[PDB]
């Protein structure tokens, strides 16, 4: 995902809704502000970010 | 799931967290108050309830 960290926070929520935050998916983020993302909703799921 | 509808609301949240609300899972509910459950978090996911 090449996009701002605000876009990235938004697209992750949609990805969860879509059954795409699981061990099958690996997401590389272009943003340097990745560390700013609330990651509480996703760390238990097994996705790779 | 044989349990009260309040238990069922609770166990569904845990099932979501666990990557178990998807098209692979089919849940039959014993409770007659199934229709009382907030189903907004789950209807887009493809689970069968």
């Amino acid at each position: 995902f090449d996009c701002s960290h605000e876009m990235a926070a938004g697209i992750l929520k949609q990805a969860l809704a879509m059954g795409m935050m699981t061990e099958y998916y690996h997401y590389i983020f272009t943003t340097l502000d990745l560390f700013a993302l609330d990651v509480e909703p996703y760390r238990y799921s097994g996705v790779n970010m």
